[PDB]
DNA sequence: GCGATCAGCTCG
DNA sequence: ACGAGCTGATCGCA
């Protein structure tokens, strides 16, 4: 039975109600500088559609888009928020996104849409976006009458489910995750995401002009010694010439053919010399196709701007996900691949990179959590963590530990983060699980907190069925009462590395959220750029940096109030690879 | 022809 | 190992 509306061929008085569902529809998946194809609005008085151009170029309209004090309730409100920033349009009053709120519901859930969400709460008046739109080459925007339809019955979805959704939040105690963190996170994200992050095209150019020359000497060198011409970049051709003409021993199988990942070319290549050369043939073509060509294909031409979407409603933990481009993953452990960030520069002149980073806020945050005395102890001190660890559990002095004690403490201490497992760790140090399970015995020998942390978790998602995080995250774990030992044993370790990863996720989201309102209040021009999971990229004058020296990292570590103190290193520079 | 999966890489 | 995204080659078949 189809819906009843208006549609509107002018804005109304009663299109302007102080509470109404809005819908600002952008079809285009990057919604940067796209356009808007129409809007719904339903409220006390009815329901109604409007052509953008119309509603757009009303001074009403706009007016109430803009007044704070006419609550609106949405669905992704950062993205129609990003579409009308590029129309010089400003969006404020959003006081429920219902994507954010069926996200701090249940992540796993996967809702990227309105009728996604709905069905949550058997509402299923409404269509899921890609049955109107279509997906791939044959998607497309409706007829004006089928669009306004599905437009109207996901803005009276959004109006008939707020109270509900709100409701159970209020139950989980996440209320105030969703209005006092997510909402506001989001609006911040939009500001970050329409400034975009200014690109030396120039300088990435010459990059990707000499990459393109070891490219070439390094290819040749390959089938020089491989005796022939091959597509290296063909797993199976590859493997052929490893595995079969050169005789190369088999140390691990894929599923088509044989395995060629760095791991396994790292151990063949005490065997022959083109080993080395494969190794170095996908560092420089990694950086050449993916961080120069990719780069330089989103770059906007008239700015010479990249503008990413980060994703908050994706991962399970409560971290944000980035993408077209994804600037949380430039390199950066290479020195070859980490000159690639000397091409994101200030966006303005005499302007400069500010980066702050948390230090090891993950296990700070495990030593808050399980209360260990010895961890607790150690980052009261300050001291190396992983040196620390590797005087515990090899029973020595710091003196006597050695740079291999240190490396392998080290992976302990990530194995602990991520869930620990002998199979895990002996995978990563290249040893057996006898002697990585001595290295666990012996670690919760001297953090017995942690021990007892890890497994009061595993029976707590048991018991309730989830975990949550310092903020009231929540990640439901199904699969912990499996009786299935690899599918039991995955969600184990997301029960233990869940509310580690998560918390952290929380810190650094409220440090976004104080650290604006502290710049507002010093009028500072200084904005947020980027955030790489546990670090904040600003760009400010450069008559900023001293204040900016000392506000970031006291926002940062004030955050939140944990059993042991926060710690955040920062640098600055003309480029964020000098920002270190 | 197109889209989906595998295999590889980058980051925290 | 925990959590993500992008690219070139290839297995898919409409
Ligand atoms: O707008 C981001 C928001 O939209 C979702 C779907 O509701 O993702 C869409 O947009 C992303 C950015 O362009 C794409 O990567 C994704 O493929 C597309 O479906 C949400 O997941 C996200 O929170
Ligand atoms: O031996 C107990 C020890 O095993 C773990 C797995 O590392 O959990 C197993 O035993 C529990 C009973 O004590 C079960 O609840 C759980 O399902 C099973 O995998 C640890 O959590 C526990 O400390
Ligand atoms: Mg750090």
């Amino acid at each position: 039975k189809k819906m009843a509306f208006t549609l509107a061929d002018r804005v109304t008085e009663e299109m302007l109600a102080d509470k109404a569902a809005l819908v600002v529809e952008v079809v285009e998946e990057n919604y940067h500088d796209a356009p808007i194809v129409g809007i719904a609005v339903v409220n006390e008085h009815g329901r109604f559609f409007l052509r953008p151009e119309t509603a757009l170029a009303d001074p009403q309209f706009v007016a109430w888009l803009g007044d704070e004090t006419k609550k609106k309730s949405m669905f992704d409100s950062k993205r129609a928020a990003v579409a009308l920033k590029w129309k010089g349009i400003e969006l404020c009053g959003v006081s429920f996104d219902l994507l954010l709120a069926a996200y701090l519901l249940d992540p796993a859930q996967g809702v990227d849409d309105v009728a996604a969400a709905a069905k949550m709460k058997q509402y299923e008046a409404v269509r899921p976006d890609e049955a109107v739109y279509g997906k791939g080459a044959k998607r497309a925007v409706p007829d004006e009458p089928v669009l306004a339809e599905h437009l109207v019955r996901k803005a009276a979805a959004i109006w008939e489910l707020e109270r509900p959704f709100l409701d159970e939040l209020r139950r989980n105690e996440q209320d105030r995750l969703l209005v006092e963190l997510e909402q506001p996170l989001s609006s911040i994200l939009a500001e970050m995401e329409f400034a975009g992050v200014k690109v030396d095209t120039k300088r990435l150019e010459q990059m990707g002009k000499e990459l393109a020359e070891q490219l070439g000497t390094v290819e040749q060198r390959i089938y020089e010694l491989a005796g022939q011409e091959f597509n290296i970049n063909s797993p199976k051709q590859l493997g052929v010439i490893l595995f079969e003409k050169l005789q190369l021993p088999v140390l691990k199988k894929t599923k088509t053919g044989y395995s060629t990942s760095a791991d396994v070319l790292e151990k063949l290549a005490p065997y022959h010399e083109i080993v080395e050369n494969i190794l170095h043939y996908r560092q420089l073509g990694k950086l050449q196709s993916t961080y120069i060509e990719g780069l330089l294909k989103v770059v906007r031409p008239d700015t010479k701007k990249v503008h990413t979407i980060f994703n908050q409603a994706l991962t399970q933990t409560g971290r944000l996900s980035s993408t077209e481009p994804n600037l949380q993953n430039i390199p950066i452990r290479l020195e070859e691949g980490r000159k690639i960030r000397q091409a994101f520069v200030p966006s303005e002149s005499d302007w400069l990179i500010f980066a702050a980073d948390y230090s090891q806020i993950e296990l700070r945050v495990l030593a808050h959590i399980a209360e260990d005395d010895n961890l607790m102890e150690a980052f009261r001190r300050d001291l190396d963590i992983h040196t620390k660890t590797a005087m515990d559990i090899f029973q020595v002095s710091e003196d006597e530990v050695t740079p291999n004690m240190r490396r392998q403490a080290k992976a302990v201490n990530f194995g602990i983060v991520y869930g620990i497992s002998d199979y895990g760790l002996a995978q990563n140090l290249n040893i057996s699980r006898k002697e990585a399970a001595e290295f666990i015995e012996r670690y919760f020998e001297s953090f017995p907190g942690v021990k007892r942390y890890m497994e009061n978790i595993v029976q707590e998602a048991k018991q309730k069925g989830y975990v949550t995080t310092l903020l009231h995250r929540r990640r439901y774990l199904p699969d912990i009462t499996s009786r299935n030992f690899n599918v039991r044993s995955f969600a184990e370790r997301m029960a233990m590395n869940t509310p580690i990863q998560g918390s952290a996720a929380d810190i650094i989201k409220k440090a976004m959220i104080d650290l604006n309102a502290r710049l507002k209040e010093e009028r500072l021009q200084a904005h947020l750029l980027l955030q790489v999971h546990d670090e904040l990229i600003l760009e400010a004058p450069k008559e900023e940096m001293e204040r900016l020296c000392r506000l970031v990292p006291e926002v940062m570590e004030q955050a939140v109030t944990l059993r042991v103190p926060l710690k955040v290193d920062y640098h600055y520079g003309s480029t964020w690879y000098d920002a270190k």
